[PDB]
Formats: structure tokens, sequence, C-alpha cells
């Protein structure tokens, strides 16, 4: 019910030091979301392995 992902692209609009390209995110498959900056995040799966922060697809995680 939580998968390892692992960010691959970031949205360089994102604040520096958020979603940095290469760190391990914990995902959430059942309310959907990934722990990170403290902050609960809203994340859609674009693939069995694709996923990317909800509201911003330009930021995607891949599953390890």
């Amino acid at each position: 019910d939580q998968i390892d992902a692992k960010v691959i692209r970031r949205n360089p609009e994102l604040t520096p030091g958020i979603f940095k390209k290469g760190i391990e995110i914990t995902i959430d498959l059942e309310e959907m979301v990934c722990y990170h900056s403290g902050l609960t995040w809203k994340v859609k799966q674009l693939t069995n392995t694709l996923w990317s922060l909800a509201g911003d697809e330009h930021t995607v995680m891949e599953v390890i």
C-alpha cells in the first residue's frame, strides 16, 4: 500500500530544494499522496511505474 519512488523530473518553477532529482519518495497508494518537505502532496499515476504530482504534471516520479 506504500511504494518507494525516485524523482526523475521536476518543474523548474518549484522552489529550489523541493523534489530534488534523484531522491526517494514514498507514495501512499490508498490515499494517493506522497510525503515530502513536511507536506502531503497529491500524486496521480501516469503508468504502472511513472507517477506525477496531481496538479504539477512536470514533476515526475519513477517506481523503484
